[PDB]
């Protein structure tokens, strides 16, 4: 049986109000599946996180629009089993296990109250969960995997903002929503080693596509995201960090080090908010004080802990910013991947990673004991054409 995903959810499965539920994104309800503590999956196209982006009608170099995708319960059960299977694959790694744990730990901070002495949740770091008796109760979560909006292949990580606070960047953190599909993959290129096998089309293992957005999710959960302002003469610092590898030192070790001490200080600001705290709204004040100490790897002192172990911050901060990277995950999955984010994808492939004969948790497309095992022939869209239907812009 499983390990990350508690049970095997079918979309047919009956609402129970706890892990199978109709919810409201903080509008009409959607069935949602709590695959793991703090992590839900919504197998719908995302019409909800954007008040403007409330449609799927076509209006970016590579794009793909189909208003009907993720419409049938047959699609939604598959979408769910895909994300599930992709969750298991990423968790099957020492890297993916550690990052999912940082993500489950990374509970968004209680910086909600105008009141300086008071801890309160921020409304947006919740969903409203309709309990079978036909009533709604707010539940905190860290992560939502949701299906895409109009552009099917527009994968991202977003979060409800604060009227004053930069939640993903002040250390607080915020509930994270990933528009993601295990139902599509993009083509990239590399001509192997056999010096040159011309211009072939390999497919991205969508476990990498998912890993990418989780690393963003982890960044934004620990409120250590880099301002999307910060770019390369034009590519996001946050993306270059997230991709990692040869790209990673395009970001100067100058801003690398100011970014680090800026977050150290926003951690200390957070450790003072707790100590100064004398009240709580809605769990125990101390229980909730100890979840954030667990989160920010806080210390011990009988007067009232307070201290940030600058040595322990360093190990968390780097784990999140410099080890949790797309490149490192590529070495673990042992797949053919982009050698840079500065790439672009060329083609869009319809895939089905659900049937174990198509894709596994341990090898993805590149199945053991087959031709797909050699030379990443699993990911090669010319050889494994039976697992990739090319589509256009
Ligand atoms: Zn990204």
């Amino acid at each position: 049986h499983m390990q990350f995903v508690n049970k095997q959810f079918n979309y047919k499965d009956p609402v129970n109000g706890v892990d199978i539920a109709y919810i409201k994104i903080p509008m009409q309800p959607v069935k949602a599946f709590k695959i793991h503590n703090k992590i839900w999956v919504i197998p719908e196209r995302d019409t909800f996180t954007n008040p403007e982006e409330g449609d799927l009608n076509p209006p970016v170099p590579v794009s793909y629009y189909d208003s009907t995708y993720l419409s049938t319960d047959n699609e939604k059960d598959n979408y769910l089993k895909g994300v599930t299977k992709l969750f298991e694959r990423i968790y099957s790694t020492d890297l993916g296990r550690m990052l999912l744990t940082s993500i489950v730990r990374g509970i968004p901070f209680w910086g909600g109250s105008t009141i300086d002495t008071e801890l309160k949740v921020i409304d947006t770091n919740c969903i409203n969960v309709i309990q079978p008796d036909g009533s709604y109760r707010s539940e905190e979560l860290n992560l939502v995997i949701i299906g895409p909006s109009a552009d099917i292949i527009q994968f991202e990580c977003k979060s409800f903002g604060h009227e004053v606070l930069n939640l993903t960047r002040n250390g607080y953190g915020s509930t994270q929503y990933i528009r993601f599909s295990p139902d599509f993959t993009f083509g990239f290129e590399e001509s192997l080693e056999n010096p040159l096998l011309g211009a072939g089309k390999f497919a991205t293992d969508p476990a990498v596509t998912l890993a990418h957005e989780l690393i963003h999710a982890g960044h934004r959960l620990y409120g250590i995201a880099i301002n999307p302002n910060r770019v390369f003469k034009e590519v996001s610092f946050e993306e270059l960090r997230t991709f990692g590898g040869h790209d990673a030192k395009f970001i100067d070790s100058l801003q690398e080090n100011e970014f680090r001490l800026y977050y150290y200080n926003k951690f200390k600001d957070i450790a003072s908010t707790l100590n100064k705290a004398k009240s709580i709204v809605g769990a125990s004040l101390q229980y909730m004080k100890n979840v954030f100490k667990e989160k920010y790897l806080l210390s011990e002192d009988t007067s009232g802990k307070f201290s940030v172990d600058k040595l322990k911050f360093d190990k968390l901060y780097k784990m999140l910013t410099e080890i949790y990277t797309e490149d490192n995950f590529v070495k673990f999955f042992k797949v053919l991947n982009r050698k840079t984010y500065l790439n672009f994808d060329k083609a869009v492939f319809k895939i089905n990673i659900v049937p174990k004969v198509n894709y596994t948790i341990y090898d993805g497309f590149n199945l053991r004991n087959t031709n797909l095992a050699a030379n990443f022939n699993g990911q090669n869209t010319e050889i494994n054409n039976m697992n990739f239907t090319k589509l256009k812009n």
